[PDB]
C-alpha cells in the first residue's frame, strides 16, 4: 500500500500552528501485518506536511512478530523513560494496556489510541480509528445473506481467539445472520490470521458441507485463503464470500468474482489524523476525543478504484 482511499477526509483542518518546532512520537501496535502499512502511509503524509511548516515529527513504528499482550505493556513502560512526547497505541488487550497507558499518562506522557478499536475506559487523550467493528461485520453479513437470497449454509472464518475487533465482527456476523432464519451457520473455525490455515479450513469445509453457500471472513488474511481454496476447487462465484480489509489478493478476487464484498477501512486517516491530533494534545489544545475514520463495502464495480488508489 502506497496511497489512500476515497474514504480519507478531504476537509480536515490543518491550519493550527504548532507551539513547538519538534515532536517525538512512539507508536506500538498489536503485531506485524500488512494492514498496518496502510496506516503508516497516513503518518508519513502528515509528517511531510508538517515539515513544510517548520515542524519536525520523528516517530518509531514498533510491533512484534506475534501478538503478545505483556510485550505491549512492556513496550509502553519502556518508552516512558526514553524521551517521547506522546505514545500512540494500537491495542492488544484493552485492560492490560489501559493500565499501562494510565501509567504513562500519570508520569506525564500523553497517549493516543489508534487502529481497530479504542480503549475508552483509560486516560488516553484521544482516539483515531474504527469505532464500529460490529457494524463492519453486520455490513458483510447482510451483503452475503442478501446475495444468497436469505437461504442456505454459511461458514465463518473467525480469526484469532480473543482479538477484540475479530470478536466484535463475529458478533455482528451472527446477529445479522439470525435475521435470516433460513440461513444455517454450519461451522466457525479460527484461522488465527494465517492465510494457509484459512485455506486448510476452507478445503475441509468444501468436503464436509457439499451445500455450502457462503463464507464470511473477519480479518484481512482469511478472505485471501477462502478465495484461494474456493477457486482451486472450481467454485468461484458459486459460494458467496465476504471479507474484511484490502489485501490486493482479496481486491483482485472481487474483479474475478471469487470474492463478493470487501469491507475496507479508512486506514490512512488513522495515521494521518493521529499525527495532527497528537500535536494539539502535546501542546495542550483541545481535539475531538474520538475520531471515527469510517469503512465501506467494496464490490466488483469499485475494486479497480480502490486498487489504483491504495496500490
Amino acid at each position: 500500500v502506497t496511497g489512500k482511499t476515497d474514504l480519507a477526509d478531504t476537509n480536515f483542518d490543518t491550519s493550527y500552528t504548532p507551539k513547538r518546532t519538534s515532536y517525538k512520537i512512539y507508536c506500538t501496535y498489536k503485531n506485524i501485518h500488512a494492514w498496518y502499512d496502510a496506516i503508516k502511509c497516513g503518518i508519513d503524509a502528515a509528517v511531510k506536511e508538517l515539515a513544510e511548516k517548520g515542524v519536525t515529527v520523528d516517530y518509531e513504528w514498533y510491533g512484534p512478530a506475534q501478538p503478545d499482550a505483556v510485550d505491549q505493556v512492556n513496550s509502553i513502560e519502556t518508552a516512558i523513560g526514553q524521551g517521547w512526547d506522546l505514545i500512540a497505541v494500537d491495542v492488544n488487550q484493552p485492560e492490560l494496556t489501559g493500565e499501562a497507558i494510565n501509567n504513562a499518562v500519570a508520569k506525564g506522557i500523553p497517549v493516543a489510541v489508534f487502529g481497530t478499536s479504542d480503549v475508552p475506559n483509560c486516560d488516553r487523550a484521544f482516539f483515531v480509528g474504527n469505532t464500529d467493528p460490529y457494524g463492519d461485520g453486520c455490513a458483510l453479513a447482510k451483503a452475503v445473506c442478501e446475495k444468497m437470497g436469505g437461504k442456505g449454509q454459511i461458514a465463518i472464518l473467525a480469526g484469532t481467539i480473543g482479538a477484540l475487533a475479530h470478536e466484535e465482527r463475529l458478533r455482528g456476523f451472527k446477529d445479522t445472520i439470525a435475521k435470516y432464519p433460513d440461513i444455517e451457520i454450519v461451522d466457525e473455525q479460527r484461522d488465527n490470521d494465517e492465510v494457509e490455515k484459512a485455506i486448510s479450513i476452507t478445503e475441509s469445509w468444501l468436503q464436509a458441507y457439499p451445500n455450502l453457500g457462503g463464507i464470511l471472513c473477519n480479518n484481512m488474511s482469511n478472505p485471501v485463503g477462502a478465495c484461494q481454496a474456493v477457486a482451486d476447487a472450481g467454485k468461484s462465484g458459486k459460494i458467496v464470500i465476504g471479507g474484511m480489509d484490502h489485501d490486493l489478493r482479496a481486491l483482485n478476487a472481487l474483479k474475478d468474482g471469487t470474492l463478493y464484498v470487501a469491507q475496507v477501512q479508512n486506514c490512512y486517516d488513522m495515521g494521518y489524523k493521529l499525527i495532527y491530533n497528537a500535536i494539539k494534545t502535546i501542546d495542550g489544545e483541545k481535539v475531538e476525543e474520538s475520531t471515527a475514520v469510517g469503512s465501506t463495502s467494496v464490490y466488483a464495480q469499485d475494486a479497480d478504484k480502490f486498487i489504483n488508489m491504495l496500490y
